[PDB]
């Protein structure tokens, strides 16, 4: 029923990810596309990509439940042309990594304008997305909501809509909702009226079909804190009671839930168990 997993390490190879996912009790995952520390990234070898696909098949992982997260360096809103250009080129490479692996989705944070203006930053993001999308095929870019820190763009869903609606290939732009980033920004999923408002907002701005992933993160801080410090499920200010409200909506259950909570595979296995404990304890249908 539930589509759930975690951000998984790739350091031992992409092909380990399907088994590792099953081993933590998941049926979905997110991975980085590389471990580059600068502006160039290698492709997986032919052998590595084939082995990954083989393991995906062996473990029966639904390809609609497998996601890449773009690297930490890319910033399509940067007012520094160096950074903008290098970001565009690395994002193209990340799309090609996804395409080689068969991954259908590449999730990005829109960017930060570093205090040079939301409108101008949105236009730079759009320009960058057009350069990437118009020179690649297949892969859909997911825009993730973020916290309101520095010059970040995307702390309100309206900002994601402004970007998406300007991109040429808007069918290749969809949305990821991160519960911690959202909670930081005033999206109060701890009350049913807050979840209803969130869903109404998604439906109006994008259509619900565009919600492709939820990043399921508790928060170390209260509603509105703008801190971006994730917490283990049930251990933060969203809490067991808040997640029970969020989980109760069928619209939410339809979308994969990907943990980005503190820790590694073992903590994530515990968090998946906690999610099911919450569903059971609160009698969620
Ligand atoms: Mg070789
Ligand atoms: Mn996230
Ligand atoms: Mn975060
Ligand atoms: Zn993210």
């Amino acid at each position: 029923m539930i589509k759930i997993g975690a951000h998984m390490p790739i350091s031992k190879g992409f092909d380990r990810v399907p088994q590792d996912t099953v081993n933590i009790g998941g049926n979905s995952f997110q991975i980085f596309p590389h471990n580059a520390r600068s502006w160039s990234a290698k492709l997986p070898s032919d052998e590595a990509a084939t082995k990954f696909k083989r393991e995906m098949k062996k473990h029966g992982i639904d390809w609609e439940n497998a996601f890449c997260h773009s690297g930490y360096l890319i910033n399509l809103a940067s007012p520094k042309d160096d950074i903008w250009q290098k970001s565009v080129e690395l994002l193209k490479k990340e799309v090609e990594i996804c395409r080689k692996l068969g991954i259908r989705y590449l999730n990005i944070h829109p960017g930060s304008h570093l205090g040079t203006g939301e409108e101008e930053g949105i236009d730079r993001i759009v320009r960058g997305l057009n350069e990437v999308l118009n020179n690649t095929e297949g892969v859909v870019i997911l825009l993730e909501n973020v916290s309101q820190k520095g010059g970040n763009i995307g702390y309100k869903l309206e900002q994601l809509k402004k970007i998406r609606d300007l991109v040429d290939q808007r069918d290749r732009v969809a949305i990821t909702y991160d519960t911690c980033h959202g909670f930081d920004s005033g999206y109060d999923i701890t009350k049913k009226e807050g979840v209803e408002a969130l869903l109404n907002e998604i439906e109006s701005l994008f259509g619900l079909e565009r919600l492709k992933m939820i990043h399921l993160n508790d928060s170390k801080y209260p509603l509105g804190a703008a801190k971006d410090r994730h917490e283990r499920i049930g251990s933060g200010f969203i809490g067991e009671e808040g997640f029970a409200v969020f989980f109760s909506f069928k619209e939410i259950q339809e979308v994969p839930w990907i943990l980005e909570t503190p820790g590694g595979n073992e903590e994530h296995a515990e968090d998946i168990k906690k999610v099911f404990e919450i569903i059971e304890k609160f009698g969620i249908e």
